[PDB]
């Protein structure tokens, strides 16, 4: 009942910074425990994005520990440290570096040819999906990790309502929310579909699954780390390009599955978002439109969404990778 | 910099620990300041608490801008100041000490009783107003201070989501927060409600409205703690407590307002409490009722209820007031 709460996966890690973040955890931490515990956690991202692999490994590995696991008693101060290691990282993503705004028609082209350059629905495995070609084996690859993308999304959504001051903009992520978690019925909740998918081919879904794979670790920490940010315009990013690309790709995957023999009904998670999905997106997007004058939103923005494809495409390799090592 | 952003209220509070605090908001502030604003304001804390007058407003004052400014930049920096305050104030609480849980049907009993003992709706002020002899400028007052009370309560909301790990407790409170804030409609926004309730009586809806009065911050600052508290049984016992009360409150206060020369349409944020939350409260009667063979939810629940009605009376005490002076 405890194995994703944050002191017993401390206690798992064969990484010496553990036991320091451990100690940073209890109750009556010091300020210095806490202190120093940031301090080791920060020069051990900056050594990672240095080219240390190993450092590399024990900075993500904790930062899903710290921002990701479930006991609440220590959730601030975890999101606390976790906020010395997203303050490396970003000074080591590559900036948009605008100097001054982009005409609002330059951003949309530029978000446009960004989108149509990199989109998830391109991928070789994607198309690969939609061949009709893949194994059940293979199936069960691509759903097991897109539970660990699905069952707490709108934990992150809910990370960017609290950061939204304006109240029509909070009732627009709200919308969002309650379109996510089911509307009024919580057995149609988005992770309950999906789990009844994932229950149809032989799978399970736990709601206290900890992944393994550093690929989706990192793409779990970029995105809690993007909806998390006090510029909203990273979570907008992270948000806005799910919210535009969703519909097609799920279009695909709902007609592959049938393909596969799957029902109508276990589908639902596919099926529900091509029809729930756009005409909130379109309310959504002015909660973007309205930022556009603003140059350090584009810079967030931007520079938020070039890193998302980045980790979002190196996570897709690693699925597509360990789907054609089994048959 | 806008009127309810942490710094520009910092700069309007003559306190020392009001430029520590603002020097440990600052972009490149470091641990070392800010350990030492932590520091100060536990002390300030402890002080005021132990019966030091100025240092119990100064405190409370503070708490207000760290924990409910708008200048989202300071916010995490600002939460975590307010912890420390936070751990200095439920030391000095009344906690319920109970050993062994209540049974649900005791559980249920012991918050119906003191529901009964302490309701707002018991208070003199509301009596008087549901009497239908309120001045037009005593029902400014009171909306006013109901202004306070609901504009941002939909955020405190979503802290306590966040905060349920469980998909269908946070779904719960989706629902909450969906109807709170207009469903498809946020014209309709039950904090625009108000506004259009009291802009049809004279006064401004502002959304950033910062409170002057003390008892007021003491009630806004203990609502938000209790919402963002890691155990859930304090933002539940808040949460729960404000859903039994609100539909025979806003009942009676509709009716009054009616009887005062207001329209349906105007009156309408008192009048879709009546309907709206009497089903929602029976389906969050399950996060409490899964919670309830636990003796330390119990513990902070009825902690918590004990303190949210010690400063709501205190509050509600202090509007009296005003409204008899107009
Ligand atoms: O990749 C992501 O982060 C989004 C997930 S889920 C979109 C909505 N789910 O309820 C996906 O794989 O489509
Ligand atoms: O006491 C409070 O803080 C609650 C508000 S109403 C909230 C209505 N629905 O959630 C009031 O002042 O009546
Ligand atoms: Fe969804
Ligand atoms: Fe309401």
């Amino acid at each position: 009942n405890t194995r994703n709460f944050s002191l017993p996966q401390l206690q798992n890690l064969p990484i010496e910074e553990a036991r320091i973040v451990a100690d940073a955890l209890a109750v009556h931490a010091t300020s210095r425990q806490i202190d120093s515990a940031a301090s080791k956690l920060a020069a051990l991202a900056e050594a990672g994005l240095k080219g240390d692999r190993q450092a590399y490994a024990a900075y993500q590995q904790l930062l899903y520990v710290l921002s990701l696991s479930d006991d609440v008693a220590t959730a601030q101060t975890r999101r606390w440290l976790a906020r010395a290691i997203y303050r490396v990282e970003e000074r080591f993503m590559p900036a948009a570096d605008l100097s001054r705004a982009l005409s609002e028609e330059d951003f949309q082209k530029r978000l446009e040819q960004e989108i149509a350059a990199q989109s998830r629905e391109r991928h070789p495995m994607s198309q690969y999906v939609f061949s009709g070609s893949a194994s059940r084996a293979q199936l069960q690859v691509f759903l097991r990790h897109q539970w660990f993308r699905t069952f707490r999304l709108y934990r992150d959504a809910a990370d960017l309502l609290v950061n939204l001051t304006d109240v029509d903009e909070a009732a627009a992520l709200a919308r969002y929310l309650y379109g996510e978690l089911g509307e009024e019925d919580e057995k149609g909740s988005h992770p309950r579909l999906l789990a009844k998918l994932l229950e149809a081919i032989g799978l399970e879904a736990d709601f206290q699954a900890v992944s393994t794979m550093p690929e989706e670790i990192a793409y779990l920490n970029n995105r809690a780390r993007a909806f998390r940010h006090a510029e909203v315009g990273w979570g907008l990013a992270v948000f806005y390009i799910t919210e535009l690309v969703v519909p097609g790709n799920h279009e695909k995957l709902y007609r592959a599955l049938l393909q596969a023999g799957l029902s109508e009904d276990q589908a639902e998670y596919y099926k529900v978002h091509i029809s729930l999905v756009p005409p909130r997106a379109k309310r959504e997007w002015q909660l973007i439109a309205r930022r556009i004058p603003d140059v350090q939103f584009q810079n967030a923005f931007l520079t938020s969404l070039s890193q998302h494809f980045r980790v979002e495409r190196a996570y897709y390799d690693a699925i597509w990778e360990e789907m054609q090592s089994v048959k």
